């Protein structure tokens, strides 16, 4: 069975970690096709490290490949080493590059070493600020998408205090998380998806029983992006609309709003995809694992689900 | 199977509606024990009409019952009257004073009609209000507490502004809350709760990196609580201590990261109790069904559970 309906690139992370060794496991499970749309970011030594450790030396040949982030010295797995940090990132940035060039349709980031990059000397407060730099856009105009237990909610404030998410809320920025949204969401395989707005307040603000914000920045937002063709609905209480089940996207206005039911509903499986500007990257759910790299004892089943969903077909 | 392991007062909600009936028909399910442990607030005359509609008269002799929000008027199933709002209201009100006074140990409400209530020229947002209104507490004194699906979260703010929540947020407030919470756990069958409390900011400030407001109130709050022998973990991310599922009780710092877990995990089958000074509240999850009211056609089994829920063994 097929998963991979588009070209990804895949930027294989810490060279240190079991980015390198997840790669190659995944590539292996899919066919020949499948690997021809896969285009492998990051150090040939990291690969061919973790094609030793797995016994998938047959796979390298087979493996389309553009060096990026080359080590000047020998890889060691289960090291945390700046040089495995700066590593990290020109592989990163090359497949986003090429995201943005149109060579790929997508990005998958293997798991990076937040230590590792900063010792470095590189600034880095996630994916969203990478990919913002990259393109050359504002942080706050790339937004987190979440994707699990088909709930897909775009975030329109991520990483602040609540108190800094409201003072930053306005028509502007929801239109921007919708449109790069809804753009995402063609990727994915819904072209023209049923939207839903939270409220900022609860219940929506009630008209403005329980605040005025709803009134000033989700409703205006909403009849623009109605008159510009959209289907949304809202704004409506969180808690309502997603017990209802009957929309392909959500807007939520803060971290929380839509980072509980995702976790709540898939604690191990959610997708995390940093969209901007006709780039959607994905990380992969979990961290580097210094304490196993280099034991190919890794599972890859996150990797290739993560393959599965930006994959998807039209 | 025994479900009523202490005293409760049942308000029969709207008298022209099918709170009356799902009174008798819960009551008629239980032992002879059981019932006996509940006292019924309302007009006799709702509960005779109800009786003769549904060929149960002989239950009630064995029924304790004490008369509130009597009627001037004839019974009259299925319109919405003023009249039934004011006896809605009065009953709910007799209830509550059983409880305050330490005659039951809670209180179970059943469906009013909102219409019915305004048209008497009665103000009511809800029964958390109702129930400071009584008591004479402030609003803020008394808090929302959810049940469904395992899960048991306190609110500490709840119908306001997310602005205006964080402005009234502080360690007393938060202390009260779950001192509230955890003497309802008692009630619910959980002497010795395993507590958990949500981060005002995304990953609980993620020390101070997202936020003071962690460090400034549910950090002391959470020191304060463990000091006078609570099992108190936190305050964490909301997203991450619901994923879990850890514990018994969980406080919730804003409306939303309460409600949107309960509401997805059951969008039926849950409870909301209103907790102020030792007075334990719930409504049923249902309306007062004037369509079907005195056709003998309304279950019981909502109530059923609410009794069950507020009944438990200690
Ligand atoms: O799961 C989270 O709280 C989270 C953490 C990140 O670093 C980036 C995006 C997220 O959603
Ligand atoms: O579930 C809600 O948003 C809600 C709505 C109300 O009208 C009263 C209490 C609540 O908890
Ligand atoms: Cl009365
Ligand atoms: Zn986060
Ligand atoms: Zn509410």
């Amino acid at each position: 069975m097929t998963i991979v309906h588009r070209r990804l690139a895949l930027a294989i992370g810490d060279p240190h970690g079991i980015g390198p060794e997840i790669a190659l496991k995944a590539l292996q499970q899919l066919s020949a096709t499948e690997r021809s749309l896969i285009k492998v970011y990051g150090p040939w030594s990291a690969l061919e490290q973790a094609a030793q450790i797995c016994q998938m030396e047959s796979l390298l040949q087979d493996l389309i490949h553009e060096e990026a982030g080359s080590l000047a010295q020998p890889v060691q797995c289960g090291e945390i080493t700046p040089q495995a940090g700066l590593s990290t990132v020109q592989s990163a940035t090359a497949a986003i590059r090429a995201c943005e060039s149109g060579e790929v349709d997508a990005v998958i980031a293997c798991p990076h070493h937040e230590t590792a990059i900063h010792r470095a000397g590189i600034a880095f407060s996630g994916y969203p600020s990478l990919l913002a730099n990259v393109l050359g856009m504002n942080e706050d105009e790339v937004f987190l998408m979440l994707v699990g237990a088909g709930l897909r909610i775009v975030h329109v404030t991520l990483h602040e205090s609540v108190r800094s998410a409201l003072e930053r809320l306005s028509p502007q920025l929801v239109i921007n998380a919708v449109d790069a949204a809804v753009q995402t969401c063609t990727l994915l395989g819904v072209p023209k998806p049923q939207v839903a707005v939270f409220g900022i307040n609860p219940h929506a603000s009630e008209g403005q029983l329980f605040g005025l914000e709803d009134s000033q920045i989700t409703v205006p937002a909403v009849e623009t992006l109605r008159k510009r063709g959209l289907t949304v609905d809202g704004p409506m209480g969180a808690d309502m609309v997603l017990a209802q089940r009957k929309h392909d996207l959500y807007v939520a206005m803060l971290h929380d709003q839509g980072h509980i039911p995702i976790k709540l509903l898939a604690p191990n499986g959610a997708s995390a995809l940093s969209i901007g500007g006709r780039v959607v990257l994905s990380s992969v759910g979990h961290g580097s694992a210094m304490d196993i790299a280099g034991r190919g004892v890794a599972d890859a089943t996150a990797l290739l689900r993560t393959i599965a969903l930006l994959g998807a077909q039209p």
